[PDB]
């Protein structure tokens, strides 16, 4: 009912553009008849204006009925005035998490009543939003109107409610620090540690600073009760939880069941410790329709059961005291898959979370750890605005043996080591210099790119040689494939010679997980050899 | 009064995100944004404005002080016509040469020039908010900004003015500006050098500038390819030598191998001791003759970007060449010793700084380093007021060997 006497915000249209000029359709009589009474009612209210014959703007105007009810509702395709409107800044950089919140004594959720319809629109812009409720059968002029408030369905509306609602508060933060108000669209989340009388007290002097700016919120009886249910989640006193979540089971699978499916686990995944989705994933790989059904591997049905296990007994997070550190303990649950906890005090979680090993990479554990430390610290900064002090299941010297190696500057901020197997560790470690009475291995790799066939093999100091075909195969693949026939044919100890960069960049870097069987293959090797030598020289 | 600033044409303004920053850079940055609205010289803005740069809190070089700092790199490229072509400042082929080089902040004298109305919307930032309780604190500039490249240019006249008196009576001083600092040489000894800097700085003080540091530019000798001196040499190390010898060939005119080559006849043992030819060790010596001297036919192209790589060495080593043209070198050279991500951060800002002193631009940087660790840590030992452009990238198995 009440428009705020706030300031307007100054809208333009897009450097050249004109409004928009879009014809009314003709409508039933029925349409027609439900729109001029919506718009009745709509003027009356102040919330749109009759407008002269000088505008010539116009937008599309439908009536929507749905059969279950008897009510219409007035729907206005702003598709050409959105396209023709300035950019405005986002809303919001991301979403509230729970486990970012302080436990508050009371908290109170005051959503705004026809939030746009509240906020008044740029005086110069409305003329812009022109829309035209047609006569029977087009016959004679239509009845034309204007916005004089957000309209439900523009561009800046969004913007221009969020940043009067901020411009409103402003005054009330000032004079009340120890009040708590979060923003998120047409809600205030006001929390407060006073009793529960002077609560209520607060509660009304700020529902009366902002009527007195046009904007109604529920009284003391329509007003919420804990626990909150907020966006899949659920805010209880001293706790909260994803919402209720039910694996369902099915005799076939579909790709719409299975992601339906990994959703609600990567959901509950922010809470519920040990998580994975690795196997379900792969059964999403493909060319697969919605409908089609997928069946669920033995590992996959593994992951599945495992999940059901987790997610049998209820789990809930603590919120968060900003007067004490926040512990991140990461571990590592095996084929690139990754789980991690956030508490305060041991071990009441305020949040949990897993990361999984980068697709189709050369990698190693001591890298996939470094990246997740790196997701955490991020996810932190965001949450709280500070970072964990980390409980990693790598030993210092495991970590300080990579970092000084590494020809890649890496860093972990504050950690200390976790007794927590399995233990993060390099599966074996490159000579630093040639090896004496070990024998020396010349590899050579190369592939004919018109036909794609390729030799690969080796000549040594000792006399030993060995050429090898292979067919539909490139450089890099006859490069690493002489390199493997060396690890094959050679003793523990093997000085090898190569020309490929390639090769060897993949090699220094100890990678023990690979996408590709080839480098696969070379890891086992490497794995078993007491030592190995690896040179570079030019073509 | 103000200075009207033009866009390049079909580009609009910045419009990049803000990265996440901690509870204390926060409110450093909202007890620096209040004090500089009561003095008008930044305003709360409206939702109408798209725009966005990023900002940031560092440490000063001077005190435990914190400043705001702001990421205008995407607006600068967007006037690059404005700050370079409209109102350049040009650099100073003697500032190299000299002796000593003195870098002043002068950044606090564009507060008093105000910014053209019609531009103030591109300098748009925002104060983050930890876990999104409220929306941004956004701001626009209502003067020069600290950061941004048409500030200097703007400012020149004033700051000619102001240098007048001191260059006049200086004429073996050279004085650069270079966005928010001054960079000042002289070949006076360095008590002589230090008094006319406390000389410039009352200068500056009477037209409110209250005031990397000392640099030696005479004393910058590129660091070359580095051929091993040995008394016996194995296979291995021929190969490497080879290697080093080759990867030279393409960027020295002159550097010869052959003898060497022939040294490696066959498939010998990677630890066999090879005696050295009277011909394989003059060739060595010849090489090394050129390596110490600089790259012949190697230039400065100034419509051409720069380019900076870094190598980590290990052991708090870090080694780097600024070149056009892939690896051909306008200069090399090496950083010591913290952590990984501090020594890198140091690195970065060492190498930016020679690059302003001898070509008056900053190189485009190839960080041996991943992006996300980069991005969030960068920023905790950042000291100065600009920001060079990077990318991430993977140091060859060989390009490190090379340079070792
Ligand atoms: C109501 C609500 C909702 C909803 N619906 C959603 C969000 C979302 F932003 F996280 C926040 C939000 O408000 C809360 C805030 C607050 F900070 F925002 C403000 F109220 F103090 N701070 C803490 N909690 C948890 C909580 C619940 C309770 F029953 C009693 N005591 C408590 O501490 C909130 O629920």
């Amino acid at each position: 009912m009440p428009i705020s006497p706030i300031e307007t915000v100054p809208v333009k249209l897009k450097p050249g553009m004109d409004g928009p000029k879009v014809k009314q359709w003709p409508l039933t009589e029925e349409k027609i008849k439900a729109l001029v009474e919506i718009c009745t009612e709509m003027e009356k209210e102040g919330k749109i204006s009759k407008i002269g014959p000088e505008n010539p703007y116009n937008t599309p105007v439908f009536a929507i009925k749905k059969k279950d009810s008897t009510k219409w509702r007035k729907l206005v395709d702003f598709r050409e005035l959105n396209k023709r409107t300035q950019d405005f800044w986002e809303v919001q950089l991301g979403i509230p998490h729970p486990a970012g919140l302080k436990k508050k004594k009371s908290v109170t959720v005051l959503d705004v009543g026809d939030a746009y319809f509240s906020v008044p629109l740029d005086e110069d812009f409305r003329k812009y939003t022109a829309f035209t409720i047609p006569s029977i059968n087009n016959e004679t002029p239509g009845i034309r109107y204007q916005y004089n408030v957000l309209p439900q369905g523009w561009k800046g509306s969004p913007a221009i409610f969020q940043s009067s609602m901020t411009k409103i508060l402003e005054p009330f933060r000032k004079q009340n620090p120890d009040i708590v108000i979060y923003q998120y669209m047409d809600d205030l989340y006001v929390g407060s540690d006073l009793e529960i009388g002077q609560h209520r007290t607060k509660i009304e002097e700020l529902r009366q600073h902002l009527l007195r700016w046009g904007l109604t919120t529920p009284d003391k009886k329509h007003q919420k009760e804990p626990p909150f249910l907020w966006m899949g989640y659920e805010l209880h006193p001293d706790k909260w939880t994803v919402q209720p979540i039910v694996l369902p089971e099915k005799d076939s699978w579909t790709v719409n069941d299975i992601q339906k499916l990994v959703g609600k686990l990567n959901w509950a995944s922010q809470i519920y410790p040990g998580i994975k989705v690795r196997q379900l994933c792969k059964l999403l790989r493909g060319t697969k329709a919605l409908t089609e059904v997928i069946p669920l591997t033995e590992e996959a049905e593994l992951e599945l059961a495992e999940n059901r296990e987790i997610l049998k007994e209820p789990v809930h997070g603590v919120y968060y005291d900003p007067s004490k550190d926040l512990i991140a303990e990461i571990q590592k649950q095996g084929q690139g898959q990754w789980t991690y906890q956030i508490y305060q005090e041991p071990f009441k979680n305020l949040k949990t979370g897993k990361y999984a090993r980068m697709r189709g990479a050369h990698t190693n554990d001591v890298k996939q750890l470094t990246e997740a430390v790196q997701k955490i610290t991020t996810e932190s900064i965001v949450i709280w605005g500070k970072t964990p002090k980390f409980k990693l299941p790598i030993q210092k010297e495991t970590w300080e043996t990579w970092w000084t190696e590494y020809w890649q500057a890496t860093w972990i901020p504050e950690w200390e080591f976790v007794n927590t197997p399995p233990l993060v560790k390099l599966w074996y470690q490159l000579e630093k210099e040639p090896i004496v009475g070990a024998e020396t291995f010349y590899v050579d790799g190369a592939a004919n790119r018109e036909t794609k066939l390729g030799k690969a093999g080796y000549v040594t100091n000792r006399g030993r040689q060995k050429v090898v075909t292979l067919t539909d195969t490139t450089n890099q693949k006859t490069e690493l494939q002489a390199i493997y026939l060396a690890l094959q044919d050679s003793g523990l100890e093997v000085n090898i010679v190569t020309d490929s960069q390639y090769a060897l960049g993949i090699i220094q870097a100890q990678p023990d997980q690979s996408e590709s069987e080839l480098v696969n293959q070379i890891i086992e090797q490497l794995i078993k050899k007491e030592k190995v030598y690896l040179a570079w020289v030019p073509a």
